[PDB]
């Protein structure tokens, strides 16, 4: 029996933001966002996930404070995601995620009737 490291995370921080996905957004913009953010998060040691439904964003990031902020300063110069109201930046221990996630991928499949494919013609 070996002892686990337990909650070891002195310098993590989790910025948890609420945004309202601007109508100026394109799927291609999300699909570009997702790809570049994973890559940055992987490097910056940031873990994450994203909840996007009804055009509203709940997205948060767990990482070492300044990385998170490096990320914040890179994101907060947006116009993409309606307001991006972080409003919550809290120092965490992290462990929860090992990678950042995004719901929007190459299509969503089936749930398109709830926003994507509103009408035909
Ligand atoms: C809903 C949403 C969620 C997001 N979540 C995350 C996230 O979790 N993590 C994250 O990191 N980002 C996130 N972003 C930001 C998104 O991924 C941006 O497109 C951004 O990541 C672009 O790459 P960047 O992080 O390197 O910063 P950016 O500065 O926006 O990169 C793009 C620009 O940087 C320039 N650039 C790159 N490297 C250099 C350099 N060395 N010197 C000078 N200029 C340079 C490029 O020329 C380009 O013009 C999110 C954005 C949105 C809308």
């Amino acid at each position: 029996l070996e002892a686990d490291v337990t909650m070891t995370g002195s310098d993590l921080v989790s910025c948890c933001y609420r945004s309202l996905a601007a109508p100026d957004l394109t799927l291609r913009d999300l699909l570009d966002i997702v790809e570049t953010s994973q890559a940055h998060n992987a490097r910056a040691q940031l873990t994450g996930a994203l909840f996007y439904s009804q055009g509203v964003f709940f997205q948060w990031l767990e990482g070492h404070p300044a990385a998170v902020a490096e990320v914040m300063s890179h994101i907060q110069r947006d116009r993409r995601h309606s307001n991006v109201e972080i409003l919550a930046e809290e120092s965490i221990a992290k462990r929860r995620f090992a990678g950042w996630h995004m719901q929007l991928s190459c299509s969503e499949a089936d749930m398109r009737s709830l926003g994507l494919a509103e009408s035909r013609q």
